[PDB]
C-alpha cells in the first residue's frame, strides 16, 4: 500500500540529486516530471493506481501537521543566527510588509482578472499561497560565488519569516472559509491573532532557555543531549499545537533559532549530528512531497485544461514578478533611510532571485484535498504547479546569467594573484615530492606517467613628482591593509581571537580598503566595544542599589516551602485538610518570623511586606480567597540575585567581544610595523605611517584601560577566562606533540584529551563572572615574588601603600631611583624620551633603577585615583643580599627584564618568521641565563644553543678582538665570548638551548 | 494515550544515565525500579492506569518485529569486524554450542525441579529465553581497563551469535507451541531450518554488496548515501520478513557486519553520523523496554508470589551460572587444541562476566502477552525479571572485584613510568606558560590563584661477570624493543602505514618482549605476508588459462539483448507476440552468428556452445519448453572477466598489507640501529645486535623483492597507489600550511581541500589493479633522464639491452668501470667490502665509476633472469659534453648521489631528532648545490643556509689552516671554505638554504 511508493520516491530523489549536480537546473524539476509520468501510468494501468491511491490521496491534516513543521524547523536550523540577528529589523520588516502587500495585490488581481466567482477569502488564500518562497537553490549559488554575504543572509532569512507568516495567514483564512461555523466576530478574532502573535514565540523562548539550562549541566556525554533535544522540540510542537492551531510552527522556529544561538553550550559532535539528521529528514520530506504533487497534478489536470487558463497562468507569473519588484522598489528608500540600505543591483538580483518551493505545494495539496469534488481545488493546484515549475526552470536557469551580466560575478585581482601563487606553490611542492619519491628503493617500480596524471591541481579562479608620491603612499596603504589582514587571519588561526572579533576586524579592514586614503579608524572600533552603557547597565545599577541558625539552607528551605505552598492555593484559585495544612504553614512561617525578629529585624522593605502578608493571613469571602495569595510576591527577594547574575552575564558577553577586538587590533599593529620596516623606502612615508599607527595604538590602549577601570568585577573574570583557555590550549598542544612523538600511547592520550575537554567545558559555564580581587593577592602574585613565602612576608612587612589623585606626577625623568613601583589599582601614563605608553593594574615600573642603579628614563603621570605599592631601593638591596639560593631573586629580575628587552629585538630582526608574539615569548621563556663567575668570564658557543642575546655589559670577542656594546644580538660569526672583572657594568647574557 | 509514557521514559532514562555514571551499578536497574514503582502507582490510582494501558499492554507482534531488529543491528554495527573475523571460528563455535547446551540443560532442569506440568517445548523455550546475554556493561569496563583486547572482542562478539540463535530457536518453537495448527513433519521442518540457516545470510550478503557497489560511485555528497543505506537496511528487513518469519534478523546482522567491513568506501562523517543515529535509536528502545517490563512485572506479580518460587529463582540463577561455567570448562581443551586457546583466568572472568539484558525481557513480554489469561506468562515474566535484576546487581557490581582479585587489573611498570613522565612534562609546560602569561600587559589583572588551581592535570593512573653480561644484554634487548615500538607508532602517526600493519607489528613486538631472549623473528612476518598462495591464486591461474564492425558496443548490445531475452522465458518458465519476438531475436542472433562466421570463427568452446544453442532454438512439448533456456549459459563468457577482476582485487588487498608490514619493519630497523648507537656501550653487544638486525633486514628485503617479482601486475598497482597517496598527503599538508600562514583565505583553502578529497576518493576505487608497465617507459622515467626528450632519444639510440640467467655475475669489485647499469626486470644481489644488499627494478648501479671514474667497490650477482640496460662510459662522457644547459645532467647526477650519500650521514650524526626518513629526504631535497667556478673556488657561510655537507674534494679552511677530507659534515665553527685548482679530485658541496 505504502512501501513501494516511498522506496521509489527515495530512489528517484537519490538518482536525480546525484545526476543533476553538474547541470544548472535544480534536481527538483526532474522529480516533478517523473511524478507526472508516474501519474499518467497510474491513470492508465490500474495496478499503479492501486499502489498510488493510499499515499497520493493522503489525509490533508497529516500533511499540514507533519510536513510543514519539519521544513520550517530545518530552514530555521540551517543558518547562523549572528548575521540574522545583526540585521533582524531589515529582514523582518521587508518580509512582513512585502508578504502582506503581495497577498493583497495578488488577491485583487485574481478578482480583476480570473473572471471566476471567487470571494475575498479565497483570493487572500491564493495570494498567501503563492507568496511563500524557497531561496535555497539560489542562496547556495550566491554563497558559492561569495559576492556578498549580507545579500545571501538577507535572501535566506526572508524565507523563514515569509513562510511562517504565510502559513499563519493561510491557517486563519482556511478556518474562515472551509469551516464556516467558526464565529468571525471582531473581538475574538483580534484576541486570537494577538495570542498567535505573542503566546507562540514566548513559549518557544521559555522552553529554549529551559532546555539550554538543562543541557549546559551535562558533561562528557552525547546520547543524553540528542534525545533530550529532540524531545524538547517535539514537546514544544505538541504543546503549541494543543493550545493553538497555528502558533506551533512559530514556537518551533523560534526554538530552533535560540537553540542554534547558544552554540557554545553543546558539544560539536552532537550539533553536527543534529544538523545532519534534521537535514536528512527535510530532504526526505521534500522528495516525497514533490512525488505527491506530481502524481496528484497529473491525475487531476484533464478537468481544467483551457487555453485562456494557460494565458492566465503566464500573466500571473509576470504579475507576481512585477509585484515583487514593485514592493522592493517601494521599500528601497525607506530601508536606505535607516543607514543599512541596499544597492539597486542587490535589489534587482534579489527580486529576480527567490522562487517557489515545497511550502507552496504543501499548502496547495491541503487546499485541493479539503476542496473535495469541486473545480476550485483543481484550479488551485494547476495554477501553483504551473508557477512553481515555471519559476524553477526560468529563474534557477537564468540566475547565473543575471550574475554574469552584472558585476557580481567578477573576481578581484588580489584573489586572482592569491590563487596563482597558491597553485604555483602547490605544483612546485608536488613536483618536489614526486622527484623525491622517484629516488626511493621501493617505489621506483610504479609507472609515474599514470601516477602524475592522477595527481594534479589546476586553478579554480582562471581558465620625485607629487603624483608619484601619492601613488607610493596609496601602494603603502594597500600593503599596510593587506599585512594587517594577514596578521588578523594568522592570529585567528593560532587561536587568540574569537570568530566575531575576526569578522569585525576583517570587515573594517576591507571597508577602509574600499574607501580612498582611509586607514582603520578607532572611532568605529570605539563604538564596537562601547555597548557597555545601555539601559541594562542602568537596570544593573538600580538592582544593585535596591538590594543591600543562620545557615543558607534555612532560607533555601523557606523558598522551597513557598514553592510547595504555591500548589494548594493555585489549585483553589479535601477542603478541611487544606485549611489545616494552611494553618500548619502559617505556624511555621510565624516561628520563622519570630526567629527573624530575634535577628534584630534589620530588613527594610521585605520585613514590611512579610508583616503585611502575615496580617492578611491571620485575617467578600470569594474576593478574600482570591486575594489572599500575595505571599507569592515573597519569592522576588530570591529572584533578584538571578536577574543581577544574568545581566552581569550579558555585560560579560558584550565586554569579552569588545576586549578581543582591541587585543587583536593591538597585536596586528605591533607586528605590522616590523613587517613594513623590511619593505618601506621613503622616510617621510614610513614616519607618517609609524606616527599614525602609534596614535591608534595609544588611543586604543588608553580607552581599553579606562573601560577595564570602569568596573573590575567583569574584567577580572574575562581576563581569567582567557588565561585559563590559553593554558589549556597549550597543554593540549603539548599532549598532541607527545602523541606525535610516540612517547604516549593512544589510549592514554585520549584520556588526557578527555580530561582537558572536561576542564574546558567546565570553564564554559563555571564562573559567576563577578570575582573581586584583593590588593595583597596582587602583591603576592608577581612572577618573581612567587616561590618564597619568607620573601613574600619580608616584602609585605617592608612594602608601603601610596594613594594619588588625578593629574599628579609620581616620578620624573632623570631623578634618583628611589625604589621599585608596583601599580595595584588605577591607570597611569608613562611619557619619556618621544615614545608614550599607558600602564594599568598589574605592572611594575623601573627595574633598571634598582638593578643597574641608573637614573630613570621616564615620567609618570597619574590618570585617576591610583593605589600603588612602593618598595625602597635599599630594601631591595638588602633583600638581594639576604636571599642567595639557586633561584636567586635578582636572577629572576634579570631574566624578566631580559625577556622584556629581547622580544622587541627578535621581532625587529624577525628571525622567527611566521611567529606571533606568544610563540616568540614562549621560545625566549624556555631559555635560561648562566652565570659567568663560575666559568672564568669566558663562554664558548656550542651547537646546543639556538639563539643568544646579550643584555648588559661589553662583549669582547676572543678572536679578532671585537668590542660589542649592549644590548644587541650576536650571530654565528662569533665563536667565543670573553669578559673581564667589570664591576661597574655587570655583563649579562641569555641563551636558548635547543632540546 | 501514548505521549506521556514515552516522554517520561525518555526523561527517566536521561536522568538515570547522567546520574549513575560514577556509580558502579548500571542505570538499567534503577530504570527497572522506577518502572516498578510506576506500576504500583498505576495499580493504585486509576488515571495512571488509564495512561499506561495503551503502551504497557502493547501488541506483542510489533514488539517482536520492531524492538528486536534495532537492538540486533546496533550490536552488529557497534563492533569492528577485523578482530571479529580474525577470530570468527572460536566465537562462532563457542556461542552456538554453548547456546544449545545451555538451552537443553535449562530445559531438563526445569522438568526435574519446577514440579510444573510443562512439556519439553515450554522448558526449552525457557532455556532459549534465558540464554540471551548483553555484555555491554562488562565490555565497556574491560575496554576501559584494557587488560586484553582479544578477551573483550570475544565476549562482545559472543553477543551477536548468542542473540541470533536464541531468537531463531525461540521463533521456531514458539510457533510450534502457541500455533498448534502448524505441521511438525520432519521433512518440512528440516527444509525450513535449512532455509533459515542459508537463505538469510546469503541474501544479506547480496544486498550488502549491491549497496556498497552503488555507494562507491557517489562522490562529494553527504545526504544521498545516508538515505540509501537506511532504505537498504529497511528493505532487507522487509524482504526477509516477507519470505521467512525469522531470517530477517540474520539478514540484518550480516548486512550490518558487511557494511561496517567496507569502511573505506564511505566518508567518515557519514559513518560517524550513522553510528550515532543507530546508537540513539537503540538506547531509546532499551529505555522504553525497561520501563515496560517494570510496569508489566509489577502489575502481574501478585498472582505468582510464593516462597518456594523465590527459592526456585535463586537456585535457577546458581544453576545457570554453574552450567555456563561447566560448558566453558568443557570447551577449554578443545579450543586450546586449535592453537588459539584461552587461559583459565580468561575463562573464569568471561563466564562470571556476561549477563542478561534487553533481549531476554523483550522475548519475555512476547511470551506474557501471547499467553493471555494463564499462570504460565506470569511465571515466565517473574523468573526472567528476577534473574535479570539479580545479575545486573550481582555481576555488574562484583566484576570490578573479580578484576582486582586476579592479575588483570594491574598496570605495567613501563606504562606507569610513561604516565609519570608525560604528566611531569605537561605540568612543566603548563607552569612555563603560566609564568609567561604573568608577564604580559593585558592579562596581569587576572587572579592567578583561581586560575592555576582550575587548570591542573593529575596522573589518572596512580594515587665483567657473565651474569652481568646477560643482564646488560637483556636490558639492551628491552631498550631495542621499546625503540622499535616507538618508531612504529611515530611512523603510523606520520602516515606511511595502515592500521592493520601497525597492529601486527605491535603485537609481534610485545610477543617478542614477553618471550625471554627472543627478538622479532621474520618467519612469523613471512607467514604474515605469505598469504598470496592460496586456492584463490589457483583459481586465478585456471581462469587465466581458460580465457584467451568489431566495436565493443556490439558485444555489449549482445549482452543486454540476452539480458532482456531473460525476462520472457523466465516468465514462461500474449503467446503469439511472445513467439514472434522470439523469432525476431533468433533472426538477430542468426545474423550476429553470420558476422562471427565472417570473423574466421576462431572461438574454441563458445562457438560450440552457440552452435548447440542455435540447434536447440531452430528445433515432450512441456519438457522442450522448459529445456529450451540453455541460452542463459552464454553470459558466462562475460561473467568471467568480472570474477578475475575481483580475485585480482582480493590478492591486491592481501598484498598491500603484506607490503606495508615489510616497509614498516624495514624503516624501523634502519632507524633503531642509529638510535641504539647512542645508548649501547659494550662492543660485543652492539656487534651482535647490529649483525642480527642486518640479517633480518637482508632476509626481509630479499623476500619482499621476490614477492614483487612473482607477479608484477599487482605490485605495480599497489606501489602507484601508495605513491599517489603520499603525493596527495603532502599537497594537503602544504595547503594547510598556507592556510595557517594566512596567505590563503578559508573559502579557497576549503575548495582546494575538497578537490584533494575528491582525488583521494577516486583513488580509493579507481584502478583495476592490473597495469602492465613497459621497459622503455622505465628507461625514460628516471629522475635525471626526464626533462629532455632530446637526451632521452640520444640515450634510447645509445642504450643496450642485456639479458642474464640465474647465478651469473655481471661485474666484480675492483674492475674498470665499463659504464652505468640500469636494472629494468628481475632481482639482483650486491655484495662488496662486509655489507650486503638486494636491488630490484627501477635502480641504477655505479655512479662513482662514471662521475669520479674510480674503480668499482661492489660485486653484482644475478638472482633470476634479469633484463638490464647498459650505457657505455664514453657515451655518458659525450652526453655530458654535449649538454651544458643550466640544469646540467652531470649536476643532476651529483645532486642525486649527494642526497643518497648525505642522508646516512645525517642519520649517523642525528641532527634532526623526531623526523623519519621522509622528512629528512624532503629537507635535503629542497637544497641545491652551487658551482665553485663562478665564485673563485671559495665560499662564505651565511645565515641563510641551514646545513652544509661536502661530498667530494678536500675542504680547505681559510682560517686556522684546516684540512678536511670528504665526505663529512662541517659545523658552524668553520666560516670560510676555500679550494684550489684540483682537477684530480673535483670539489663538490651541498647547502640547504632556509626559506
Ligand atoms: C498527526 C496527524 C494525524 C492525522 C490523522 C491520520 O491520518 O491518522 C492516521 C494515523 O496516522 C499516523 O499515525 C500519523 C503519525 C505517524 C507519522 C509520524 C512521523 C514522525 C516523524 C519523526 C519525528 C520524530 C520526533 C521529532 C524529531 C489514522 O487516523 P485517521 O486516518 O484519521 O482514522
Amino acid at each position: 500500500k505504502v512501501i513501494v511508493f516511498i522506496s521509489g520516491s527515495c530512489l528517484f530523489g537519490a538518482i536525480s540529486r546525484s545526476l543533476f549536480k553538474k547541470l544548472p537546473i535544480p534536481y527538483t524539476v526532474v522529480l516533478l516530471i517523473l511524478g507526472a509520468i508516474l501519474g499518467v501510468v497510474a491513470s492508465n494501468v490500474p495496478l499503479v493506481e492501486e499502489h498510488t491511491r493510499d499515499v497520493a490521496h493522503m489525509d490533508p491534516h497529516v500533511l499540514l501537521q507533519i510536513f510543514l513543521p519539519v521544513l520550517i524547523f530545518e530552514s530555521a536550523f540551517a543558518m547562523d543566527v549572528h548575521t540574522f540577528m545583526r540585521s533582524f529589523s531589515q529582514v523582518c520588516i521587508l518580509a512582513l510588509f512585502g508578504l502582506v502587500v503581495a497577498s493583497v495585490l495578488t488577491a485583487v488581481l485574481a478578482m480583476n482578472l480570473f473572471n471566476y466567482n471567487w470571494n475575498f477569502s479565497e483570493a487572500m488564500m491564493f495570494g498567501a499561497i503563492m507568496s511563500a518562497t524557497d531561496p535555497v537553490a539560489v542562496v547556495a549559488l550566491l554563497k558559492d560565488l561569495g559576492a556578498s554575504k549580507q545579500l545571501g543572509t538577507i535572501i535566506e532569512g526572508e524565507s523563514l519569516l515569509n513562510d511562517g507568516c504565510a502559513i499563519v495567514i493561510f491557517n486563519v483564512f482556511m478556518k474562515m472559509v472551509f469551516f464556516p461555523q467558526l464565529t468571525s466576530t471582531v473581538g475574538q478574532n483580534v484576541l486570537y491573532f494577538l495570542q498567535v502573535a505573542v503566546a507562540g514565540p514566548l513559549w518557544g523562548y521559555a522552553v529554549a532557555k529551559v532546555t539550554v539550562f538543562f543541557l549546559s549541566h551535562i558533561f562528557n556525554d552525547a546520547l543524553v543531549e540528542i534525545t533530550i533535544t529532540l524531545a524538547a522540540t517535539y514537546l514544544t510542537y505538541y504543546i503549541g499545537d494543543i493550545w493553538l492551531e497555528v502558533s506551533g510552527v512559530l514556537a518551533v522556529v523560534v526554538l530552533g533559532l535560540i537553540v542554534n544561538a547558544e552554540k557554545t553550550s553543546i558539544s560539536p559532535e552532537v550539533e553536527v549530528f543534529l544538523h545532519r539528521f534534521w537535514e536528512m529528514l527535510a530532504y526526505l520530506a521534500n522528495t516525497l512531497i514533490f512525488m505527491m504533487v506530481g502524481v496528484v497534478v497529473t491525475q487531476k489536470a484533464l478537468v481544467a485544461v483551457d487555453k485562456m487558463d494557460w494565458f492566465y497562468l503566464i500573466i500571473l507569473y509576470l504579475a507576481i514578478t512585477i509585484i515583487r519588484g514593485m514592493v522592493i522598489s517601494l521599500f528601497s528608500p525607506i530601508l536606505s533611510r535607516i543607514g543599512y540600505g541596499l544597492t539597486w543591483r542587490n535589489a534587482v538580483i534579489m527580486t529576480w532571485g527567490g522562487l517557489r518551493g515545497a511550502v507552496g505545494l504543501a499548502l496547495a495539496l491541503v487546499v485541493e484535498n479539503l476542496a473535495g469534488n469541486d473545480v476550485i481545488g483543481s484550479k488551485f493546484l494547476f495554477h501553483t504547479a504551473g508557477i512553481v515549475v515555471l519559476t524553477l526552470v526560468i529563474n534557477a536557469t537564468t540566475i547565473q546569467t543575471l550574475l554574469r551580466i552584472l558585476g557580481m560575478s567578477d573576481i578581484s585581482i588580489p584573489k586572482r594573484l592569491a590563487m596563482a601563487g597558491a597553485v604555483r606553490r602547490i605544483h612546485e611542492g608536488q613536483n618536489r615530492t614526486l622527484n623525491m619519491l622517484k629516488s626511493d628503493r621501493f617505489l621506483a617500480d610504479a609507472d609515474w606517467d599514470i601516477a602524475t596524471a592522477a595527481c594534479e591541481i589546476s586553478d579554480p579562479y582562471s581558465a620625485p613628482s607629487p603624483r608619484e608620491f601619492a601613488d607610493m603612499m596609496e601602494e603603502a596603504r594597500l600593503r599596510m591593509l593587506k599585512a594587517e589582514k594577514i596578521s588578523y587571519w594568522k592570529q585567528f588561526e593560532h587561536g587568540m581571537l574569537a570568530r566575531e572579533a575576526l569578522r569585525l576586524l576583517v570587515q573594517h579592514a576591507e571597508v577602509a580598503a574600499d574607501e580612498k586614503d582611509q586607514f582603520i579608524l578607532v572611532d568605529d572600533l570605539k563604538k564596537s566595544w562601547q555597548i557597555k552603557g545601555i539601559y541594562p547597565w542602568l537596570k544593573r545599577k538600580l538592582e544593585d542599589l535596591i538590594s543591600e541558625c543562620h545557615h543558607m539552607a534555612f532560607e533555601v528551605t523557606i523558598n522551597i516551602a513557598i514553592v510547595l505552598n504555591i500548589v494548594p492555593i493555585i489549585m483553589e484559585f479535601a477542603l478541611r485538610i487544606s485549611n489545616y495544612v494552611f494553618f500548619v504553614i502559617y505556624a511555621i512561617e510565624a516561628i520563622v518570623k519570630i526567629l527573624g525578629l530575634g535577628r534584630h529585624y534589620i530588613v527594610s522593605h521585605w520585613n514590611k511586606f512579610d508583616a503585611f502578608i502575615l496580617v492578611v493571613a491571620l485575617v467578600v469571602v470569594k474576593l478574600f480567597r482570591l486575594l489572599r495569595g500575595l505571599r507569592m510576591l515573597r519569592l522576588t527577594k530570591a529572584l533578584i540575585p538571578k536577574l543581577i547574575l544574568v545581566v552581569n552575564g550579558k555585560i560579560n558577553n558584550q565586554l569579552s567581544l569588545g576586549y578581543d577586538v582591541g587585543k587583536g587590533y593591538i597585536i596586528g599593529e605591533e607586528e605590522v610595523g616590523k613587517i613594513i620596516d623590511r619593505m618601506v623606502d621613503n622616510k617621510k612615508i614610513l614616519r607618517e605611517l609609524k606616527h599614525i599607527s602609534e596614535t591608534g595604538r595609544l588611543q586604543v590602549v588608553k580607552e581599553l584601560g579606562l573601560l577595564q577601570r570602569e568596573h573590575p568585577g567583569i574584567a577580572v573574570s574575562v581576563k581569567t577566562r582567557q588565561a585559563i583557555r590559553t593554558i589549556l590550549n597549550h597543554s593540549r598542544e603539548t599532549i598532541h606533540e607527545l602523541q606525535g612523538a610516540g612517547l604516549l600511547d593512544e589510549m592514554e592520550a585520549h584520556k588526557l584529551e578527555l580530561t582537558v575537554e572536561i576542564k574546558m567545558k567546565r570553564l564554559m559555564n563555571a564562573p559567576s563572572s563577578i570575582p573581586p580581587p584583593p590588593p595583597e593577592n596582587l602583591l603576592k602574585n608577581v612572577s618573581w615574588l612567587a616561590g618564597d613565602m619568607k620573601l613574600i612576608d619580608f616584602i609585605k612587612a617592608r612594602a608601603s601603600l601610596l594613594h594619588f589623585d588625578y593629574g599628579e606626577v609620581i616620578v620624573r625623568e632623570g631623578d634618583e631611583s628611589d625604589g621599585l613601583f608596583l601599580i595595584v589599582s588605577g591607570l597611569v601614563k608613562l611619557y619619556g624620551k618621544v615614545f608614550e605608553d599607558y600602564l594599568t593594574v598589574g605592572n611594575v615600573i623601573g627595574e633598571m633603577g634598582v638593578l643597574t642603579k641608573k637614573p630613570r628614563n621616564a615620567t609618570v603621570t597619574c590618570e585617576t585615583t591610583v593605589q600603588v605599592y612602593f618598595i625602597t631601593a635599599e630594601d631591595m638591596n638588602i633583600a638581594i643580599d639576604t636571599f642567595t639560593l639557586y633561584p636567586s631573586l635578582e636572577y629572576r629580575l634579570w631574566r624578566v627584564v631580559a625577556i622584556r628587552i629581547a622580544t622587541p629585538l627578535i621581532m625587529e630582526q624577525m628571525a622567527f618568521q611566521g611567529w606571533t608574539q606568544e610563540k616568540v615569548k614562549l621560545h625566549l621563556e624556555r631559555g635560561y641565563l648562566v652565570d659567568l663567575a663560575e666559568s672564568h668570564f669566558q663562554f664558548n658557543i656550542d651547537a646546543t644553543l639556538e639563539d643568544v642575546i646579550l643584555i648588559n655589559g661589553t662583549a669582547y670577542n676572543a678572536h679578532t678582538r671585537e668590542e660589542i656594546r649592549s644590548p644587541c644580538l650576536i650571530s654565528r660569526t662569533v665563536h667565543k665570548l670573553t669578559f673581564q672583572y667589570t664591576a661597574t657594568e655587570e655583563p649579562r647574557l641569555f641563551v636558548v638551548r635547543n632540546a
